[PDB]
């Protein structure tokens, strides 16, 4: 389930990467230093107006397969369910949550995890072509803080 905090985090990251991105010589450039890459747990994906991926913050095949093409045309919100192993492949970043994730695995037979997804479509501007930015919250809602 979405909460206001998640809405702001996802939208904020979307704006961060839209602002960071630049189009030059017919190509998208996302010059991303490491400390900003690790700043947030979220994972950002950027597609062109035809739904083709231009840049991914991290490459996680199972998740990419779950982002439906028809979700990339207009602003929206979506939730994707996945098993614990897939979530571990998506988080695979900072122990804190990871430690909690293993706790969930042990104490549940086949717990289902749910990941929050926000889609933001940016109309073309004088300096950037039309872009669709997808931001995935890598911390499943079952593990969210209160």
């Amino acid at each position: 389930s979405f909460d206001k905090t998640t809405f702001r985090l996802l939208r904020g990251e979307s704006n961060l990467f839209y602002t960071l991105a630049k189009w030059e010589n017919n190509k998208l450039h996302v010059e991303l230093p490491e400390n900003i890459d690790k700043q947030s747990p979220t994972m950002t994906l950027i597609y062109d107006e035809n739904g083709q991926l231009l840049w991914a913050q991290r490459d996680v095949p199972w998740l990419m397969k779950m982002i439906q093409p028809d979700w990339l045309k207009s602003n929206g919100f979506h939730e994707i369910e996945a098993d614990v192993n897939d979530t571990s492949l998506l988080l695979s970043g900072d122990h804190s949550i990871q430690q909690q994730l293993q706790e969930v695995r042990q104490n549940n037979n086949n717990a289902q995890m749910t990941h929050s997804v926000a889609v933001n479509v940016y109309p073309a501007t004088s300096r950037m072509p039309k872009l669709t930015i997808v931001v995935v919250d890598t911390i499943p809602v079952e593990l969210k803080s209160s």
